[PDB]
């Protein structure tokens, strides 16, 4: 019945959450995107309403922004993915009940990546707005660098950045294996 | 080469014509037409265009138009009106408007943002929005914020939308789009 479907929906969501984290960790972003679309479709169905599915959903949301943050005028999004990731991080802190101290480093990381990635994609205009808006020795360099100079520290790695954010997010998640994976292994 | 320049010239006329019709639809509360015209414009924006103001207005109008709409949206952390707040700031900045000119409209959006969340069962978001963007009315909402909307928490979204359009419209050019002028001449 309804309760049965809801129970399975929760199982399914948690399994895919697990597999998406695995794909992201192994840098299989294509698989992460596909698995995330499945979870996106399942969210319309009734789930364990109150369940901690919400924490799981914020994480997926944060990872989605980061995964696309490296990429015409979009009438549907004023913010660049990473600027949006900043908002999500504030929601994770508030929802996971994290102290400002445990989140501070990640924040600054997302903020720096937000400006730098825009510079690398050659959009100093947006890099400027973001730089001015968010976030002092680095600021100067970036501003000066905003004068169109890439060979200056603008040589960071988005991969290294993504993986570091994933570890931050994982450090606040349970380590439990999804019931479906458990059954899959037992089915041999 | 010359063909590409001609196509760009037409794309601009088309974009401006539909912008004019989008505003007309919005002004006449024909939001269905607004959405359809807006989708035409979105498809146009990917093509070579040989304005940025026209873009921000459509963006702002788009968030407002969907401000009352109803699961977990993994694509957007912010409610439409929260996003409208950002767009309006970009408009103030990009349109070089004084704070005295934007202040009134800014409060309207913020107020609608909380009231709309209240009109839904989203009391937490309501409180979250208020404690972030926003003295009596502020207290009145904090007070109302408790499963009881009949206390003023029953305003007019239609009035809100038209006031916003009027404000946005006050900073635009009144000239008719070239295509509309040609259409009128076609009847003569
Ligand atoms: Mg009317």
């Amino acid at each position: 019945e309804a309760r049965l479907e809801e129970a399975v929906n929760r199982w399914v969501l948690k399994f895919y959450f697990h597999e998406a984290l695995r794909a992201f960790r192994g840098s299989r972003y294509g698989d992460f995107r596909q698995i995330r679309d499945i979870m996106q479709a399942l969210l319309v169905r009734p789930l364990g309403k109150e369940h901690t599915v919400s924490r799981l959903l914020r994480v997926m949301q944060c990872l989605s922004r980061i995964e696309e943050g490296e990429n015409s005028f979009d009438m549907e999004a004023e913010l660049t993915p990473l600027e949006s990731a900043i908002n999500v991080l504030e929601m994770i802190k508030t929802e996971f009940t994290l102290t400002e101290a445990v989140v501070e480093s990640s924040r600054k990381l997302v903020k720096e990546a937000a400006v730098i990635i825009c510079i690398k994609n050659k959009e100093f205009e947006k890099a400027s707005k973001i730089l001015k808006k968010h976030m002092r020795n680095d600021l100067l360099n970036i501003i000066r660098e905003k004068n169109l100079a890439h060979p200056v520290i603008q040589n960071f790695s988005y991969e290294t950045f993504q993986q570091k954010m994933l570890r931050f997010l994982e450090s606040h998640l349970d380590d439990a294996e999804p019931y479906l994976l458990t059954m899959a292994k037992k089915a041999l």
